């Protein structure tokens, strides 16, 4: 999950998330890392919120710019997810994302990208650095959890987000829910039954860390 997109009213991922519970800067068809997209969570006071958070986990200790979650190094409590999987729980709205096909082999090859969806507001489940009084640098950045044992849900070689129900969506933000029960939910994540794509005849990017020109 290298891309994703953010079309729809902001509203209208808190009524998907948060069902009455009412809480600008425009619409972004294309979200790389690095950048600022909305959030949703309750990491301060438990308080529901939607704000926008770095994507893009820098450790401490390490010159890694982490995008994505393993699944399973989240289940064997592995680092360094095994430090927010407490208390940094987020959700990133987005209304798909983005996977490029490579079309043929050997170096720098010709990638067909292709914009996958659902029929709704898709919840990605995520992990954050980020704590209020910090900062908003990749030192406190976020991953989108992604389920590396199915690949991409178009290139085999992509990781595809987790996305959760809504009724799994808010246990998980919930700062009350055990890690345990955490671990669960993460691999209730919607079936591919549940997605349609197409390929982008536009400009998006040669590949998944390609911004386009």
């Amino acid at each position: 999950c290298g891309r994703i997109a953010q079309k729809s009213a902001p509203e209208d991922y808190v009524e998907i998330l948060w069902p009455n519970a009412r809480l600008v800067a425009g619409p972004r068809y294309n979200i790389p890392p690095g950048t600022r997209p909305l959030t949703m969570h309750r990491l301060v006071d438990q308080a529901e919120a939607l704000a926008r958070l770095p994507w893009g986990y820098k450790p401490h200790g390490s010159s890694f710019f982490m995008i994505n979650a393993k699944l399973e190094t989240i289940e064997r409590h592995g680092w360094p997810w095994k430090l927010m999987i407490g208390t940094g729980r987020i959700l990133v709205p987005a209304d798909g994302w983005y996977e490029w096909k490579a079309l043929d082999s050997g170096p720098k090859p010709a990638k067909q990208p292709y914009y996958i969806h659902g029929d709704a507001p898709l919840l990605f489940a995520g992990l954050s650095a980020w704590r209020r009084g910090a900062e908003l640098d990749e030192a406190h950045g976020f991953a989108i959890v992604t389920n590396d044992a199915l690949g991409g849900m178009v290139d085999v070689h992509d990781r595809r987000p987790v996305a959760l129900p809504p009724e799994l969506a808010r246990e998980w933000v919930d700062p009350a829910t055990p890690v345990a029960r955490a671990k669960e939910i993460l691999r209730a994540g919607l079936p591919e039954t549940a997605f349609s794509w197409y390929p982008v005849r536009q400009e998006v990017g040669s590949s998944k860390y390609q911004l386009p020109d």
